């Protein structure tokens, strides 16, 4: 998944499509959020 940054974080996150919230069964906890999509914590 994408080497997107996210918020304060360089280097890389997922990122995810037009989702409000992240898989719960991924592992994330920490995400920051771009609708219509999203990239996705930690990395």
């Amino acid at each position: 998944a994408a080497p997107c940054f996210c918020s304060g974080k360089p280097g890389r996150g997922d990122l995810w499509i037009l989702r409000g919230t992240c898989p719960g069964g991924y592992g994330y906890t920490s995400n920051c959020y771009k609708w219509p999509n999203i990239c996705c914590y930690p990395h």
